[PDB]
């Protein structure tokens, strides 16, 4: 395996180094406003060296944005695809690319058979070419890598099953900045090429000047270069026709033939397109070819890509007519006139990349290598798109909850083949597709209209219910003796109990276990652990009585703690007399289940302790405000201010109290300048302190917490014996033009360096740049962020993607919510005034790192410790909890998976998914194995997934989508290196 710590890759362009060297000066470049007046040598082209031009018609279809998925499908997309089918069938030399398989699948299944066969004919002959073939064109900032793979898999599985094609070229023209997680996944899924568009105007200018817009994009840690994927960055401001023919939009607009006649579109540069005729074709051709040759100067080959399309284009048959026939007139003229030294035709994306490859094999070009990312994007001046890292944070949090529920439901149900009457496959397909849809660059991003966000939320709620039904059926089957198991697939054997979604302060919907000395003294509960190692985790349930004790199914006592149930309502807490929280440590096998029993008694049982409660304000105890110190277990000691906010952490009895201060601050909106909206973050200066309360302290043997009711945030620090958990109930209410930030202040001498993650996959080094505005120094925090000096690190792990930074040495900060009264002129046509209360969850890990092997200061990556990685796993993939619904469970087993191997801590079974229905004579199960890289600080069984299930006939290493066999495995054993992701399919008789 490559060493990803001591060894630093050699790349031509390393993006952290580029940003340090770039001035980012917003100079007027002329007609190419953000570039320069391109010149070419007309003698470059001659009879011996021609320019080969591919005009690639396309239509950007958003799966929800201003309208819902179903609204756009009925009003726009079904007409685009019906016209594409008719026009490509009738016109064999016309071409069209299609990216969004969500829409293509919705359309194709509604076709009559004649039209399905006509559609297969234009795919088979290459006229209609799928690009990427994901369910959507996902966001790349907020999206988890697992959900990027899920939606890619959903689309590509659909294309393999129904069209027998697998795209190897990716098309991502609209996500708001770009992540190297995409080439990472694509290159492990058989891709050869990808295209991106929305990168910072300054980065486009800098790369254009060096002809570095085409590059072999490798991961920041990849010394060898085996992760590299050929990437094409488009050079101009937009993917629309005015910004895709060449550098002058006033000219390119005259070759968007929809912007004349009856269509109701026009050129804002005030020169209309004109119909191509014998009278004007020579002049129109010279104007267009001059644009193409200028654009060609930015690239290394004689093969040129000219996208032809825009949002929901090709909707009318007349639009197909005017674009096709006018371009045909131009091509017929250009190709017949030797003086241009051009061959021009309609083509596809793969056609372009194949031609570029051929030019490279011919010796025309050597491409540069690149690592890093393209965040944070700005399309003009200081308009950085760091707002959508936080917009609609309720749905951002919901994404991570549904991520986990899909994984758990697929895994729990994979262990068996299910009768079709159980409808396991239908519910898992529904859950996968609703989650996949939400990866769209107007879903998770929080950049859709309010009714479209409600449609995404309703879809995800239906997906969560679908996962609940599969999980509970699966648990009942796994833990009931087969001699007894006689299922009713409409029956609820278990109810799920989720402590963190939506959160009792957001939705008071947790089931209270009703116990009673008469009629029901005991209740069975069951924990699931989706991770492939033994896990101990505190769990809690609501119980109707405080007199409750816990056992396993062998009736061994389990130490427990009863806490009161508190709610927040000046802001003050109130205690429940209707319910109590029973808290105990669950021990669960790898990818397994464990059963416990809750039993009532008439008085305090032997093995249950009772938390004390102290209410501080300027039996429950009362007190004036004061600094407090707490320690749970062998865990750290935390000190809190008089306002209930952390002020210091003491890791061990013999270590110092290290200052770590939590603060809540607010950003505002500019009175005179551009206004923040769903996309843009345009703060009116540095954040100002929130004006501050009642402090609730609950002290227990197993769990303690400090909660404070602040304006807009109920802030809670929970201690269970290691890194604390932070929970913020965030209610921005009617605070128009406000963004609430949570900030950490320390003495860690981090200077201008900090680390944030990409897609939950990798940590990337960031440098704060005082030459850029505040909003440019905000990056996505999809799962964590850290700062460190020579001795000390602080890591904040998140249960939801938010925006954040380090705006000074020793600080971290992360945005909680934002309420914007104004539109930011990117097409949404509304601000963000539909906030609702959201429960955000974090872990806070202070560590000594002076005995850790860290990368050299030139390495562009950072790595978590064991502690911080487990903390993140605790947030994203907690134990699942099941309450048995009926009074008696005959044939109950105490455990499932006690024989499963407990894999090394850096290895995860990200995906387990049965790929075949019960009717298949050969059953197949797919696994995705991810190995992270953890820092070695001087602090298990081999996992062979092909042997997890019996009667294995075959073990294959596959692409991550499971669609191609890469390697038949010896002895049917599944081997993976640090920072590598591998997929395996096991086949069974
Ligand atoms: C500014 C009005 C014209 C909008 C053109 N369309 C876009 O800018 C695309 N980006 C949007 C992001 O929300 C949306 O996905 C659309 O596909
Ligand atoms: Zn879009």
């Amino acid at each position: 395996c490559q060493d990803v710590v001591q060894d630093v890759p050699n790349v031509d362009v390393q993006m952290l180094e580029l940003y340090d060297r770039m001035s980012f000066k917003d100079i007027d470049g002329g007609v190419w406003k953000q570039g320069w007046n391109i010149k070419y040598d007309p003698l470059k082209y001659n009879a011996h060296h021609k320019l080969k031009v591919f005009v690639v018609p396309h239509s950007h279809n958003d799966p929800g944005w201003i309208q819902t998925f179903e609204e756009y499908y009925q009003h726009d997309t079904k007409h685009i695809l019906s016209n594409a089918l008719r026009h490509l069938h009738d016109n064999p030399e016309m071409k069209f690319i299609w990216a969004e398989i969500s829409y293509f699948a919705r359309f194709y299944h509604d076709l009559g058979e004649n039209k399905k066969l006509q559609m297969k004919s234009i795919v088979k002959n290459g006229q209609l070419e799928f690009v990427t073939g994901g369910w959507v064109m996902p966001d790349e900032a907020n999206s988890h890598w697992r959900n990027v793979l899920l939606q890619l898999t959903e689309g590509q599985t659909w294309l393999k099953q129904f069209m027998n094609v697998t795209p190897t070229a990716s098309w991502a023209i609209d996500p708001f900045g770009h992540s190297p997680t995409m080439p990472y996944i694509l290159q492990k899924s058989g891709f050869k090429n990808m295209l991106i568009q929305r990168t910072h105007y300054s980065v486009k200018k800098e790369l254009a000047q060096q002809r570095q817009l085409e590059f072999l994009w490798r991961q920041i840690w990849d010394n060898k270069g085996d992760t590299a994927l050929f990437t094409h960055m488009m050079p101009f401001y937009s993917y629309d026709i005015p910004h895709t023919c060449g550098p002058d939009p006033k000219v390119c607009c005259q070759f968007d033939f929809k912007r004349m006649g009856s269509f109701g579109l026009s050129c804002p540069w005030k020169v209309p397109p004109r119909t191509i005729s014998d009278q004007n074709v020579a002049a129109r051709s010279d104007l267009l070819v001059d644009q193409w040759k200028k654009k060609a100067e930015l690239y290394r080959t004689n093969v040129l890509l000219i996208p032809l399309g825009d949002d929901f284009r090709f909707k009318q048959n007349t639009e197909w007519d005017v674009q096709r026939v006018n371009y045909e007139r131009l091509f017929e003229h250009i190709n017949s006139q030797a003086h241009f030294n051009v061959q021009a035709q309609f083509g596809t994306l793969q056609e372009y990349f194949d031609a570029v490859h051929q030019a490279e094999r011919a010796g025309q070009a050597e491409f540069p290598t690149l690592s890093g990312d393209f965040f944070t994007y700005a399309d003009r001046s200081d308009n950085y798109w760091s707002g959508y890292y936080t917009s609609r944070p309720y749905h951002k949090r919901m994404d991570r909850v549904l991520m986990h529920y899909v994984r758990a439901a697929e895994m729990l149900s994979a262990w068996h083949s299910w009768d079709g009457m159980a409808r396991i496959e239908e519910r898992l397909e529904q859950a996968r597709r609703e989650l996949s849809l939400f990866q769209h660059h107007d879903g998770i991003t929080g950049t859709a209209k309010t009714h479209v966000v409600v449609d995404y939320e309703q879809r995800m709620q239906e997906a969560l219910k679908a996962c609940q039904m599969v999980m509970q059926q699966s648990v009942y089957r796994l833990l009931t003796k087969p001699s007894i198991y006689s299922p009713d697939f409409s029956f609820s054997y278990f109810t799920l109990d989720d402590s963190r979604w939506p959160g009792s302060g957001v939705e008071d919907s947790r089931t209270t276990i009703i116990l009673g000395e008469d009629i029901l003294p005991s209740k069975h509960v069951v924990m699931h652990n989706t991770l492939p190692h033994w896990r101990e985790q505190l769990v809690d349930f609501y119980v109707s009585s405080p007199f409750v004790s816990v056992t396993d199914l062998a009736n061994n006592p389990v130490e427990a703690q009863v806490s009161p149930v508190w709610s927040w309502h000046t802001i003050h807490p109130q205690g429940s007399t209707t319910k109590y929280r029973i808290i105990f440590k669950a021990r669960v096998p790898p990818m397994g289940l464990a059963t416990y029993v809750l039993t009532i008694s008439d008085s305090k049982p032997e093995h249950t302790s009772y938390a004390s409660n102290l209410l501080l304000r300027k039996d429950v105890k009362f007190g004036d405000p004061r600094e407090i110190s707490l320690r749970v277990g062998n865990g750290p000691t935390l000190a809190f201010s008089e306002q209930g906010l952390l002020k210091s952490i003491q890791l061990t009895q013999d270590s110092p109290h290290v200052p770590v201060h939590f603060k809540f601050l607010k950003y505002g909106v500019r009175s005179h300048g551009d206004r923040s909206g769903a996309y843009l973050f345009l703060p009116n200066g540095p954040a100002s302190p929130v004006e501050l309360p009642v402090v609730l302290v609950t002290k227990g043997k197993l769990e303690s917490s400090v909660s404070v009711g602040l304006p807009s945030v109920v802030h809670q620090t929970i201690m269970r014996g290691g890194a604390p958990e932070i929970r913020n109930l965030v209610d921005i209410g009617s605070l128009d033009n406000t963004e609430i930030v949570m900030r950490l202040e320390t003495h860690i001498d981090s200077g201008d360096i900090f680390y944030t993650d990409l897609n939950g996959l990798q940590f990337i080094k960031r440098r704060r740049l005082d030459k850029l505005p505040l909003q440019a120094n905000y990056y996505p925090i999809p799962s964590g962020m850290f700062i460190e000096d020579a001795n000390t690190r602080l890591t904040l792990l998140t249960g939801q993607p938010l925006g954040g930074s380090s705006l000074a040495s020793g600080e971290l900060e992360i945005m909680q919510d934002r309420r914007l009264a104004s539109d930011d002129e990117r097409g949404l046509g509304q601000g963000v005034l539909d906030n609702k209360p959201v429960l955000h969850i974090y872990r806070l890990v202070l560590e000594k790192v002076n005995n850790c092997v860290r990368p050299s200061e030139l390495h562009p990556a950072g790595y978590l410790t064991s502690a911080a990685h487990k903390a993140s796993q605790s947030l994203l993939d907690p134990l699942d909890k099941f309450i048995f619904a009926e009074n008696e469970w005959i044939g109950a087993q105490g455990q499932f998976g006690g024989d499963h191997p407990s894999a090394r801590e850096d290895l995860d079974v990200s995906v387990m998914r049965r790929l075949t229905k019960s009717s298949a004579k050969t059953q197949r199960v797919g696994y995705v194995l991810h190995r992270t890289n953890l820092m070695q600080c001087g602090t298990t069984q081999k996992l062979d997934v092909c042997h997890l299930l019996p009667n294995v006939a075959r073990c294959e290493r596959t692409t991550l989508t499971f669609l191609q066999n890469l390697e038949h495995l010896d002895g049917m054993v599944a081997p993976v290196c640090p920072m590598e992701t591998a997929a395996y399919v096991s086949s069974h008789s």
